[PDB]
């Protein structure tokens, strides 16, 4: 029992699923491809036909979806957007829902980036949540991507946002609403389904109080570690703690393995051929034994304390020397014995991941203390202005 | 067992058909539409990307299909348009092919202004004929719509497809196109045959200047005009050849109710004009033939009956035929039932009424009354 106002034609029985306030979502056509259409009730929910076209008008980021067009019916509002597979929540509660084929921390940094994008043109999200970050169905190749939805419509005194995902201080907007909301799905992906706030019906009231808890985060654990450091500076009470939208991007928590080792070769570079009494020197080692573990001769495998000890040259308490020493070896690595290349590689994965599995905290620490040198040519990289 | 060239993508398998010089179509994919692939060898034909961005960055014809968009493989070349459920072959030749909600003369129509549409941006052809005249998938409410495709590209290893092809491009412009559409006209009016007519013979009777049109017995209305303006078309001077848009203002596409309102039209302008007036007197040139001797002989008992009680009117003079049509549309509803039943209902059966007995009245009047072409009631139906 098909209906037209089209343009968009569809079908009432094809129904996706309901929405907030009335508004509910079918399946419908355009050109003749398979398209989500949503209808709205103009008395609740306003749409900026404005800010949609400041998107169209400009260049297409590849994560945040597209509105193909807008039609007013004398008492309603129909909008059509690209039929995709699922939202998070989809691929959050059931792991087999086939990614397959599409990590985690990629999909955060898709998400991150189409929000960057969006705050670019300063335009506000407001309403950021799992079922408003969709995963498209399977390309040409089979792999899958992650856009921001349902961006640039609101609600017109029927608070926006949804409960459980809004800013504290939305209760009691600029771009860090949307960092907040971030924050809480970045820790909703990662841990698997749980909030930081974090069960549904004291949620909205615990972000109002402040209540976190993170417990997802061993602090033995490097990935864990840096994980947190996002985290909590991106659901900070205090609006004006939260990162930058590109911030964000730019922090470790995204790092190759080959970006991360990098990093450890040219920090050992940079703080080399500069003394002991210098600034950087000296804060590097601020942390020192704690981050070391004592003696980091003593943690790591037997070829390896082996093979240093015939240089030291080597303290075991200097951060500097092990990153000296990581450096070193992963210069040299081809050269090396079969034993410690064994005990080592590959490269880089596996020979970055070898000294952070042991030192859960040695990138974080060598990060913040080399926070110093931001500026510089070669850290630009690494850190933000 | 797929393919990929980003961004389309297609299963090898799933072929649509072949084409000339090794080209193959297939049905794949683009964004996330099913989609028609065709691989052309680049070394066999040039794409000509400057006339389709020009076709982009001007406003979207319905009957003009869209390139959505090309890649160039290391071999190959690869172009995606969109897919559609077949080619005029089809509709005119499988017997239980529905071509639903769209008749012939409609379909001509839409081709015709897809053409227009093209030579208006100066953009030509070449090879117009029933494979690249194709047919629409069912839209929202179902309707069907025909498009031309594999336009803009050309052949380097002589341009056109053997039996479409213009007389004198052997021995390019608009002509040639509005030749082969000539022809393609015939093709869909005449259900299946072709003017030159049979495929090994075709392109030779064509150089030759051998037509046939057999089709168009010269009884019927219907028939009259379109070999009216096929003939036209297909002439052998391509100077003869009317523009693609002059070729729509033609009869042959008017609604009955535009037919009669023409035939109302002229019966009005005519009046209160001297019987030695040229244009009178152009009209009458025809005469006897096209009125069938006396007119009044020639119509239903009734009319005629009803008729007998005015005259006024001569019988002979295709100026009084036409007068007695206004006439009676006029005073219809008061003239007696019988008359109203051999008659009605209006405008269809009425103006069908007479174009059946007069199959040439229409065709004639049309040729006539071009004296009165730059007036402005006459733009509707006639090229200035
Ligand atoms: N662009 C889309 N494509 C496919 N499904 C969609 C799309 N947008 C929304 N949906 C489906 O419709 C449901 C309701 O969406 P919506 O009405 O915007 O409320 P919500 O805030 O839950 O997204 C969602 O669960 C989602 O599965
Ligand atoms: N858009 C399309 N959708 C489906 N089939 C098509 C499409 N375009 C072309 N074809 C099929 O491919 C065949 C060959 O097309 P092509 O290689 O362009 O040569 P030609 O057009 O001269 O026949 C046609 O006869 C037609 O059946
Ligand atoms: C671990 C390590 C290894 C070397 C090193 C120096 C010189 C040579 C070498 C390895 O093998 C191939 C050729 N060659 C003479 C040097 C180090 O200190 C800079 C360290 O730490
Ligand atoms: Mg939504
Ligand atoms: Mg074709």
């Amino acid at each position: 029992r098909m209906v037209i106002v089209g343009k968009i034609s569809f079908c009432p029985k094809d129904v996706l699923g309901h929405g907030a306030e009335g508004t509910i979502v079918y399946k419908g056509m355009f050109d003749n491809r398979d398209v989500a259409v949503k209808r709205i009730l103009p008395e609740c929910f306003s749409f900026a036909d404005r800010e949609v076209q400041l998107l169209r008008e400009s260049d297409e980021h590849p994560n945040v979806i597209r509105y193909f067009c807008t039609e007013k019916d004398r008492q309603f509002q129909y909008i059509a957007i690209e039929l995709c597979a699922a939202t998070l929540q989809e691929y959050v509660e059931q792991k087999d829902f086939a990614h397959l084929g599409l990590e985690p921390i990629t999909l955060l940094h898709q998400t991150t980036s189409g929000l960057a994008h969006l705050h670019s043109l300063n335009i506000v999200h407001r309403d950021l949540k799992p079922h408003n970050i969709l995963l498209s169905m399977p390309n040409a190749h089979g792999r899958i991507k992650a856009m921001i939805s349902d961006f640039g419509l609101c609600k017109k005194l029927a608070v926006p946002g949804t409960e459980g995902w809004i800013a504290p201080e939305m209760l009691s907007p600029t771009y860090t609403v949307d960092i907040f909301s971030a924050g809480c799905v970045f820790y909703y992906v990662i841990s698997e389904g749980y909030h930081p706030f974090g069960k549904s019906l004291q949620r909205q009231a615990n972000i109002l109080l402040g209540a976190c808890n993170l417990d997802c985060f061993h602090s033995d654990k490097h990935e864990d570690v840096i994980a947190r450091e996002l985290i909590e500076k991106m659901i900070a009470m205090d609006p004006q703690q939260r990162p930058s939208a590109k911030h964000v991007l730019k922090h470790p928590f995204f790092w190759s393995l080959e970006k991360q080792l990098q990093f450890f070769q040219d920090v050992s570079d940079r703080i080399e051929k500069e003394a002991l009494d210098g600034p950087i020197v000296r804060q590097l080692e601020r942390g020192g034994r704690a981050v070391v573990k004592m003696d980091w001769r003593e943690n790591i495998t037997v070829p390896l304390q082996t093979d240093l000890r015939k240089f030291r040259t080597y303290k075991g308490g200097s951060v500097r020397d092990l990153l000296r020493a990581m450096r070193n070896k992963k210069h040299h690595y081809r050269e090396l014995p079969v034993e410690v290349q064994e005990t080592l590689g590959s490269i880089p994965d596996d020979f970055v991941r070898y000294f952070t599995s042991r030192f859960p905290h040695l990138l974080s620490h060598t990060y913040q203390a080399m926070e110093l040198c931001r500026h510089e040519r070669l850290f630009q990289t690494y850190y933000w202005h």
